[PDB]
């Protein structure tokens, strides 16, 4: 077939009841995520292509960086409450790993404080019971699918993207590769 299990795409042994439709996992500090957000535009394009009806979830995950990872998770979770994850995402990317200039919490603060999140309302966000929850959200998605691995895409709770069998000679072609095969996957 065209698009074949193993290939652009591998199966869950065991597949995720009630996952959300479109799941991806990524982490500040993981190199290609920086390549998938800034010069790739992955979600975007990605969102572009799918049904209409089809919500996207996005989450950061703790198992790079250590102590500032779990604290990247967090602020990622006040980034969700807040509905600021597109004034905060570019930022950190580059405060991580171009600048390095994010090196603890308070670090990751000063970006929002510089994207225009008042210190009041982050601190409130940050220290807020709904944003635990979210934490938790997040750390149980990757719980649910075995993640060892980032940047990560799950369609439907059972097929996960596999970039690596995909030419990546032209950027441009890469992507509407990766996005049809996520329309393709949706449609299944």
């Amino acid at each position: 077939a065209q698009y074949e299990d193993g290939k652009q795409y591998t199966t869950l042994e065991k597949p995720v009841a009630g996952a959300p439709q479109v799941l991806e996992f990524f982490s500040f500090f993981c190199p290609h995520c920086y390549q998938f957000e800034e010069v790739l535009h992955i979600s975007d394009n990605v969102k572009k292509k799918l049904p209409e009806g089809v919500k996207m979830t996005k989450y950061h995950v703790n198992f790079m960086g250590g102590d500032l990872g779990k604290d990247l998770t967090q602020a990622w979770a006040v980034a969700m409450a807040l509905g600021v994850e597109d004034k905060v995402t570019v930022p950190l990317f580059e405060g991580v790993q171009k600048t390095q200039t994010i090196r603890s919490a308070s670090d990751i603060r000063d970006v929002f404080i510089n994207a225009g999140i008042k210190g009041e309302e982050y601190d409130a966000a940050w220290n807020s019971f709904v944003v635990k929850s979210l934490v938790a959200q997040q750390e149980k998605a990757a719980a649910d699918v075995q993640l060892r691995g980032v940047p990560a895409m799950f369609v439907n709770g059972k097929y996960q993207l596999n970039p690596q069998g995909m030419d990546t000679s032209n950027m441009d072609v890469f992507v509407q590769q990766y996005a049809d095969t996520v329309k393709y996957l949706s449609e299944k």
